[PDB]
């Protein structure tokens, strides 16, 4: 049992945030896609003749059982088609637990629901590098060995806004035992004095993307643990240092002056020119002039029944 | 002579903006994106062994001529490999203008370096949208006839942090002539009475693209008007709709109330979290274990020379 902290699981966050204890309907939980999760399953039960306390159960399980997105593989574990087809065919984020009825699993389908889930932001040093390095940290709130990982990311063209996580837009980027350590003082887990840590050199993205972490045991049983987690890298701001032309090292003179640790916790006005009246102005323009309910005649065109 | 108002050409948004009139090295200009364009060809002049005079000229020539983003291509403008590889073979954002010496057209390579340069917003009205209608307003400073309009956008590889823009990146979205009209009171055009407006279906881009035009006059000077234009389209937050669980129509009731034109211009904190104070740790953790600059072993291991 356990959950990815680094980068923080989907599912993961969703619980460490809270507010889905009390009221029953989830209208408690701040972050708009983890409402939208619990209040998905909760939605499903009520459908399927639940009561409010079987649908805010089923819910608060799926946030509460964070370190428990696990499904059986059996003895062949090792079998790629097994698990693509039979362990975890879809609903990849929920490690495909779809019964709300029968615990283990339960219902854990809401963590799949597509939209704006919050990522990790990790800011670039540079806007050219190919790829960027993440010590990964995997916290176990049960310790098992043997054990394995596979880590994926996202194809270049999966739109978390609007696609199910699947095994054909997942790309394996780590495959192998990751050494149990140590947590150090900076440790994002809180369960016990061990962690699974590692640095993987994670393929830039220009837009959000997803990696999948499969923790699997080396056992008869076969239990493996699937947790989606969200991500996103921000650009360096001004120019691409490769196209910035330097001025020759020069000394001058006159009576004009304008002709030549720690670190820190309307801008765009002139003297000759207003941004924010003018950048009213045209947020007003984008939406009179965009999309399908756009101007088009009504402003200088009259008609009448003849 | 014109350029495009809407969405606002690059060039087009750096002139408006201002502050580079004064002081004559652009540290007036706000915008990074446009401080640097104008600071790399005063910065190339210098180098060339002009003056700061002859450089704050050809810099601030390049801002003044929005209108004259232009090439002339001769009798045989409609060859295609001709504009391709003689007329604008390079510095498409400039309109091959590569000469600071000779004006016309001078030096306009400031325009095309890569980086943050500021885009139009473009909101999504739902996510799945394959494309998003626009109207463009081309804006004629001189008025031209005969004349005909391409409009191409970026293929979706293109990244504007470092890529020079190339016809080999661009996908041809219009061809044809674009029927003179008159302004809307609404117009982001302020020259004479006529603008150029036409709805251009706009094919989604989940990151910031490019849209290039280029307005072709029929005759045997063959000027051509060639102008760089930066769009985003912002996704909607929330869950998407067609994944949304809606609950069954009910009627509670009960002693515990918690159990069931104009618009508008630490809210995650619960009772049960505190998401700043986290939050705050949680980007000091990407800082220090992101990246090729991060801890590995210092904070753990201690050596010494034997
Ligand atoms: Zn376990
Ligand atoms: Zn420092
Ligand atoms: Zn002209
Ligand atoms: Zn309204």
């Amino acid at each position: 049992h356990g959950y990815i902290t680094f980068p923080i699981a989907r599912q993961r966050r969703c619980n460490v945030q809270g507010g889905f204890w009390w009221p029953p309907d989830g209208s408690g939980i701040p972050d708009p896609m983890c409402r939208a999760a619990y209040q998905n399953v909760y939605n499903k039960v009520l459908q399927q003749g639940g009561t409010i306390d079987q649908a805010a159960s089923a819910a608060q399980y799926m946030f509460q059982q964070d370190n428990e997105y696990a499904a059986l593989a059996g003895p062949n574990y090792l079998d790629q088609n097994h698990i693509r087809n039979n362990v975890v065919p879809n609903y990849l984020c929920a490690a495909h637990a779809t019964t709300w009825r029968i615990r283990p699993f339960g219902d854990k389908t809401g963590m799949d629901v597509s939209g704006s889930w919050t990522p990790t932001v990790i800011p670039l040093q540079d806007n050219t590098v190919s790829t960027v390095p993440i010590e990964f940290e995997f916290c176990p709130t049960a310790i098992h060995e043997p054990s394995f990982f596979e880590i994926y990311i996202t194809v270049p063209s999966f739109n978390v806004y609007t696609d199910q996580v699947t095994w054909q837009q997942l790309i394996n980027i780590f495959t192998g035992p990751i050494p149990l350590v140590q947590r150090r003082p900076d440790s994002q887990c809180n369960a016990n004095n061990l962690v699974y840590r590692t640095t993987v050199g994670i393929p830039v993205r220009q837009t959000q993307f997803v990696l999948y972490v499969r923790w699997q045991r080396n056992d008869p049983v076969g239990e493996g643990f699937y947790n989606c987690a969200d991500v996103i890298f921000a650009h360096r701001l001004g120019i691409n240092e490769e196209d910035k032309i330097r001025p020759p090292k020069m000394k001058c003179k006159g009576n004009d002056k304008d002709c030549y640790h720690y670190h820190k916790c309307r801008q765009y006005n002139t003297k000759d020119f207003n941004y924010v009246e003018w950048n009213d102005d045209y947020s007003d323009y984008i939406e009179n002039h965009t999309g399908i309910n756009r101007d088009m005649c009504d402003s200088t065109t009259k008609c009448c029944y003849k």
